[PDB]
């Protein structure tokens, strides 16, 4: 049963998201920010890594950095929920190799196919 570390600060998507995760069978670690997300990361390895980079990005980018630098994190799959406006932001995560971007407007079916993708 793959686990995903979900590190969002918005409890309004974050329950979004983590609901159709769950639904999908994963388990679900959440994280409201940065900090609390590397604190359960010394404890633990996900299968997948989603972080929200919604500005102001706050930690969002110290996080895709810090899991680069780790030999034990960088395979990591990871999905960079995006906005608009965030371009700049945006060819980073991609240029922080990620992996995958996923926007708002938010699609529910959009995510999770990309998911299934990433964990295959």
């Amino acid at each position: 049963s793959k686990k995903v570390l979900l590190v969002d600060d918005s409890a309004v998507l974050r329950k979004i998201v983590s609901f159709n995760l769950k639904k999908e069978g994963y388990e679900v670690i959440e994280a409201e920010n940065g900090q609390i997300a590397l604190e359960k990361l010394s404890e633990f390895t996900p299968d997948l890594i989603v972080l929200d980079i919604m500005m102001p990005v706050m930690d969002g980018f110290t996080v895709l950095k810090k899991l680069q630098e780790k030999e034990e994190w960088k395979r990591i799959p990871v999905i960079v929920l995006t906005a608009k406006g965030g371009e700049e932001d945006e060819s980073l995560a991609l240029s922080l190799g990620a992996r995958k971007v996923m926007r708002k407007p938010f699609s529910p079916s959009q995510f999770i196919e990309e998911v299934k993708h990433l964990l295959n």
